[PDB]
């Protein structure tokens, strides 16, 4: 399967085209779906506010982008069951929309003739894939697959290397995580939730995450044993996680660190850095998740160490490079 | 005629309510409709991103808003038309929706039982009053009428005064205004405005505004002599208008400056300066536009002349208590 | 009654004279020592980005400010031991330019004439106090005082509170904290500090705090238990402190908040909310602390609790209410 | 010659070295001055807010930086007259601190040992290049030369482009730019220019320039024709210029994009656009000003017509390219 249609060519679903393009994949994208025209979405794709121009050319017709001359169909079904997939034959769908985040609502895209739906976004008790961590869990028989939010591809390959080497026995994050489309621009209703109604660009505005309560589904043995949040903040793109453990063993710094920086060697998913970078550093970076050895810190008083790690993602471009390469992955079998 | 009702409880109509408390009015907010639960509106009116915490109590029932001890009505009809007015007798309806701006729509409060309407915004050619440049015209036939936007509150009295002294033979204009919840916290579709989709807090966003064009509702010596457009700009709010003119004199600073010294002396809707001021120094003004002389620049060469002037404006609040004064007039007519 | 002399009239300067005259305290305000003009001071204390205009009328000489039609004599010393406190008497002085943050070096103010220093930072071993906390401690022979940070102003009352109700055994503090004058508006030299080099309203910067590490001359009990960092985000002022905890015994979060509560009761220093507030809902707050009962978390494995408890502060405004009420009571004794 | 030194590696200088490289200029950039040690300087060059990563290799020594495996030594010398250009003789100074900017300011580096002084900034009555404005004016014996400012390298070529075409008679300029390291981070002393001292992150800050001042320099046929100002906001580069004219012509609209799409055709210094960009799509850029057609307004009231045209630029990478080609030819004559 090399087909592919996008269900919403948002933040997350144009990077996605931009990185298939950016390594060359043998995925064709062949159609998109959103609410809008092709005009607006090639405007949008053409010229981005936290990445810079297209690096390929971009033009459209009344029912279709040209990006780098080759046509992609352009949609704006509002309910995934009408989105006409088998028209041009999109065999893996990209879904971006946020707004068939279960199997049984993605399960529409499979009703409307595509074989396979690649959520990005936690999409409940389903396949949840960080890759590099466990993605070998995939098989050729698995049809709605999740790849979880970006915090989950931060925090992942962290909490998988103190796993692995020391164990944690319980743990919290917090993220600082820049603003997304969720949130507001000026204080108004935005559902039920008090704190997204509130200007993003604004407050510092804690919110819900979900990426340790679910890590279960990516690492099983830390299955309920960690919990977290986030506090957005005003950058536009670039996060940082940190999470505070306890761990199985007694550890220092540089114990933590050289643990940190063997399981990101040769590691395309996970970085590492000892440089004392900011959050714009981390914008357009090619990894899901990059340790910060720079912000260890051991708190240890008798028996009892309180271990905290941090890790830096850029949680569109970042994320997007993950989403990619499970997506690679997931085509073949 | 006393009792009165707000569509619309967002940025403009919340800081209604909060303006009218402020002055004590003997006008009552009787009922509100929006969107939502009262619970999401009192949690909105009680913490207010632009201007802090609001100064009176604020609690909620499943039907209501109760501030300062008084009950207001709440409900949640998106057709204006259905809106209960006659339920607590909702005489003057300010409409801050964004979605009646016409009398034809408008119209619909009158049909759901209201006697008359405020609207929040330029609404085509009904009468529109920018508060002590020509609320005069204001008469006891006048059901539906306009205060038209923050810009035109801004840009009339000083056009006004340039009028009524020197002559406007001609003039362009352009006002550099925060954002506001029309554009977009993320690069994502707006409608059909290009510009509009763009992320308002990362850029300079050109953007077109009638305040200019629409001129000669409230000014009619100078129906069709103004242009201009708006950038939109990363502050929350505060906001500053500049007109460049071909005066009917030639004149000097110092006289330009008199002159709209003299047009604002007792004048509650129109302030000077001229202090050194940002726009900060302008959140929470209560006026609807400030000259500040200290802009004011005549360029000349032998009979061409070129006159710039400049006047900040809270488009918010500021704005908001030229609503508040001509609802007051209105109110009494 | 004490004539006061503020050295440094920045941020925390000028809020300090604000706060005084809004409680309408005894303490006359006598002189100001800075590094420029009258004329700049003055225009610097009318004109506030983050609190408005000034609520006094503010005008200047050339060798003073004044204020609601008192007089304040303005030096430009940048030594402390030239400035001529004696001339109008000023015994107490307020040492707020971050240059004199120790016994030795405020001595200096002792040595121009002075006879107590009240230091708005760390500054070593001294007496350091948190008002609420351990403002007992202050006695009729200290001449030399700190009232610490603003984030040792925030997580004080709150470790106090859970040391004293459940034991605190260890614990580490990360808080999001608005970007201050000790950051650089561009990418730029900052002494010696790498990370504060960068453009602090573009990015979530890692900044070191001694708020947890120095906790012990606040709460001798917890010395050596707590470290914690800072992540530096672009919101102008309103910051908020996390804190996770391994506590004395085991507790449930309505246990947790409600031994918070108890602690905030007739406190005047130590706030407490359960509303979903924001950064900018803490603007302007007349507490050093804000407890938040909405962020509350007890993360448990077997026999192993962590206990996340956060809470805001203003950091500029708050944090001087803390301040004063200090020096009213440092003043007295 | 072609060996060069940087005075002031800041925002400006530090671009000058990545321009430089990635053009694979002749130029050999030798030696640096700041005020400050190459660790810091190489951690600012590495990682930059606005433009990511340095695409080369940086570290340092004690004295040194290594840019792409090339030694470039640095000073810290504050006085311009002590820096030692002869020891790796340094021949063209690119004077980017700010503090040197006039004729007899930078004959300190002639002083110094080196031969030549290119400003980065306007510098009073001295040559004064556009590129591909007046690039040809410069000759074998100019030793002293400006670039004059970003917002000139914007305006000229726009001006230049209607005065050949139409004339200009008389003209006012606004330009709606980035912050600057000019400004400030807080409310704060800024030697003495008030608005200055005001937080640019927070604000819109009238300011003023010299742009259509002394645009004499640049087409003397201008001379005294135009004024002009700025409003600083809240983005980090990217700016935009409009110029109000009246013009020695009647036009139209189409008219005058055509002319100006006419100067831009194989003109590597000016761009054009009928695009409906907003400021982020100008990071980056390689020109030095970007027409921008979709803007152009004019107002016409019968014989009398005002011609608004509107141009983007990046002032920190886009100056910089007009900067380098400038230093090119410099060097060469
Ligand atoms: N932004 C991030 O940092 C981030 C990171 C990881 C995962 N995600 C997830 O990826 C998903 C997309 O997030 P995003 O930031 O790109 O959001 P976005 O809001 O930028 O994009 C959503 C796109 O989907 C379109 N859309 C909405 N409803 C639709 C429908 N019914 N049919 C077709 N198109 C529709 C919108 O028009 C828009 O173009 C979300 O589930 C989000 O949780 C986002
Ligand atoms: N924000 C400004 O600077 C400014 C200044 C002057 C005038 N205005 C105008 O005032 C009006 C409101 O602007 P705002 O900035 O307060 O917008 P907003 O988006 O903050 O508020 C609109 C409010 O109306 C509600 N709403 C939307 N559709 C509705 C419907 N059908 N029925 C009932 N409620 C509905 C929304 O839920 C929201 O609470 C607009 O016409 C705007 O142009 C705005
Ligand atoms: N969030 C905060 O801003 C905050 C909170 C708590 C404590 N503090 C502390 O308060 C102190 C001041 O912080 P700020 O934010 O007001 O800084 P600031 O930079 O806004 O103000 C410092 C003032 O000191 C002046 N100054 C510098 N050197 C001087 C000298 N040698 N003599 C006299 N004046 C001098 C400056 O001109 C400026 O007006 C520091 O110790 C800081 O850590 C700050
Ligand atoms: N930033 C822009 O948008 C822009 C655009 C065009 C021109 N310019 C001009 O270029 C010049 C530099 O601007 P910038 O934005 O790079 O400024 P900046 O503040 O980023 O950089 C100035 C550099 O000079 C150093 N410095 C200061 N005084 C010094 C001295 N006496 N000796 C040696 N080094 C010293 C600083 O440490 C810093 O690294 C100014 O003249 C400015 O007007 C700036
Ligand atoms: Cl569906
Ligand atoms: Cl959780
Ligand atoms: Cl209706
Ligand atoms: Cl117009
Ligand atoms: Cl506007
Ligand atoms: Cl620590
Ligand atoms: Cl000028």
């Amino acid at each position: 399967m090399s087909k592919v249609g996008i269900n919403g060519f948002g933040r997350i679903g144009r990077l996605v085209l931009r990185r298939l393009l950016e390594v060359k994949s043998n995925i064709d994208v062949v159609a998109i779906n959103d609410l809008t025209s092709p005009k607006i979405l090639a405007y949008l794709l053409k010229h981005d506010s936290n990445y810079g121009p297209f690096p390929w050319s971009v033009d459209f017709t009344e029912d279709s982008l040209i990006v780098d001359g080759k046509s992609i169909a352009v949609y704006a079904e509002k309910e995934a069951k009408n989105i006409p997939w088998k028209a041009k034959g999109a065999e893996i769908i990209v879904e971006c929309t946020g707004f068939y985040t279960s199997a049984e609502k993605s399960q529409a895209h499979l009703d409307a003739g595509a074989k396979k739906v690649l959520i990005s976004a936690p999409a409940g008790e389903m396949k949840t894939i960080v890759y590099n961590v466990n993605d070998d869990t995939l098989d050729g028989n698995d049809t709605i697959v999740s790849v979880a939010s970006c915090t989950t591809n931060c925090l992942a390959p962290m909490a998988k290397a103190l796993h692995d080497s020391f164990g944690i026995e319980v743990g919290t994050m917090t993220t600082i995580h820049a603003y997304t489309g969720t949130q507001s621009l000026v204080d108004g209703p935005r559902g039920k939730d008090l704190r997204a109604s509130r200007a993003a660009a604004e407050n510092i505005i804690p919110h819900t995450t979900g990426a340790a309560k679910a890590i279960g589904l990516v690492i099983p043995e830390l299955s309920g044993k960690l919990k977290g949040h986030a506090q957005r903040v005003p950058v536009k793109t670039g996060s940082v996680t940190e999470l505070v453990s306890i761990l199985g063993k007694k550890v220092t710094a540089e114990e933590v660190n050289n643990a940190l920086k063997q399981a990101t060697t040769n590691n395309e998913s996970f970085g590492y850095t000892d440089e004392e970078i900011v959050s714009s550093d981390i914008i357009g970076s090619h990894f899901g998740s990059v340790f910060d050895a720079t912000q260890t810190e051991i708190t240890a008083v008798g028996d009892l160490q309180l271990v905290k790690t941090v890790a830096w993602y850029d949680n569109e471009y970042g994320f997007v490079t993950q989403l990619i390469r499970t997506l690679e992955k997931f085509a073949k079998l």
